[PDB]
DNA sequence: AGTTCGTGACATTGTCACGAACT
DNA sequence: AGTTCGTGACAATGTCACGAACT
DNA sequence: AGTTCGTGACATTGTCACGAACT
DNA sequence: AGTTCGTGACAATGTCACGAACT
């Protein structure tokens, strides 16, 4: 684990999560019988602020079909909990237009790359642009010179 | 005004986001009291299908700091509605790292362009650099092979 | 004239050559009857050592048809006389073989010059062949350094 | 040896070369006496078509002198007489200025070539040194062409 | 040894065709 | 226009000097 | 003036697919 | 082999701030 896990704060956004999908409408149970899950459910909104609590909740309550998903959101969330705390670990969100994106996206699969160091390498290559055409000419007369010469 | 607006359709957007927003605990009505309150509230959540009622409880029952919000929600949710119905008119979202989002940024900033506007440029301009590098390693191969001859 | 015409000497060469047509077996003598004709021909022997005779013979008995044939041939000896004096005035006689001498004509012609004139710009060129080609490499060398460098 | 020997043509050539030198004044025979000396040149004068007799007058009547020149004289017009039955062995007569054959010919006993040789490799030296100057304004019109595109 | 033969290099002589110069 | 001249390019014939093979 | 509409720019949140690391 | 993690690439939804036209 790169992150530290904190159990105190991940407990709570479980919570949030479970109760999300709940008012989303979803099956955070695995119970089938509406009388056991339908108490399952009612019992966990009182969890809002037992961690300890929570984990349990899940062990016997959840939805088994709801376990990976839940892995990723909450381990997404860690992620980005830690990375907000200094810019050069933080991610920008944009849109693109798609015919835009399609020429990026093109770009960067064939560099073997990922988006963003493409878009570096496209700031540091067009930015060399004009000391490239000048030394075309430049090397296209001193030739020139040869010759007449 | 370039889309337009299917009553039908929008309405149940409307609705849609506010049975959603009160689901999530904001303040729908503009009736301080929890009584006047509460009783729109309840009206709201049989306007279903209705749009010609729907319309007629943002009148009557909305709160004025959310009714400004759902305007520019729905004016995207609509722009986006049939922007989807064709690939170069869709978007993509991506997400770059903090630093080379600024670069990217300060680019377009400086030249006025949007972000696409410019990635579209620094491909153009980089594939300028590139053919530079090409035409000058031409020259050295086309001349340098005469004398060989 | 250039040359000068001095007719103690060349009175000698037409009598020579008048009678070099005889042995020959030339019609010398104007008249058809062999008579006036045969007896002209026994006076000119007698002529061998009086020029001023020569002359007078020439003017009644010899054949018109010798006129222009001996006006030819005297005046290419009289030329040849004086050329013999110095070595550059001189002409030389060779053979070539034919296939060498037809070369060398086309190329006079063409020129729009003499064989001679030909045969001195043929020895002037073919000579400088060998500083022409170290001019060519010379030249080849430092052009593949404008390169490289 | 190389040309066949046609004794009755050889013959003749024999005959008209002794006729031709004795009405030019000089001696035929090998008699000091004019009395034996004429009494041949009589005889000389009626084996006009008598090749078998001919032959037997230059055993038996001919100047020791004239008979080494003739011998000479006959192989030329021998092989003359040959030559002049396809071109490629037909010889060509020309005149040079005298100094233009000196050097001609300097070069010639240089090499130890013919004259004819000697044109020809001259012919053959200059035609490279102009396709030097040739190849020379070329590639300065090769590689010009390609740097102004 | 001495001589034949072929051959390259000229010398002589004659012509022709061309164009400049003079009449 | 017609003629005289000088001239370049050959041809035709004769010699000579070599050099390699034939006697 | 005040408001609608379209729009570019992000922020949040959730997912998936991928491969390194650990068990 | 199975699982846990960090991670890059998006989608989907909501806001905000402009700016140009509609009221």
């Amino acid at each position: 684990m790169k992150y530290q896990q904190l159990e105190n704060l991940e407990s709570g956004w479980k919570w949030a999560y479970l109760v999300k999908k709940h008012r989303e409408g979803e099956a955070i149970t695995r119970h089938i019988e509406n009388s056991a899950a339908q108490d399952a459910v009612e019992q966990l909104m009182k969890l809002e602020n037992e961690p300890v609590k929570v984990q349990e909740w899940i062990d016997a309550h959840m939805n088994v079909n709801l376990a990976t998903r839940m892995k990723q959101t909450i381990r997404a969330r860690r992620k980005r909990h830690f990375n907000a705390e200094h810019q050069h670990t933080r991610k920008k969100s944009i849109d693109l237009e798609f015919l835009v994106w399609q020429r990026l996206a093109v770009l960067a699969r064939r560099r073997g790359n990922t988006l963003s160091d493409t878009v570096v390498q496209l700031i540091e290559d067009a930015e060399r642009k004009e000391k490239y055409a000048s030394q075309m000419s430049s090397l296209k007369q001193d030739l020139k010179d040869i010759l007449d010469k």
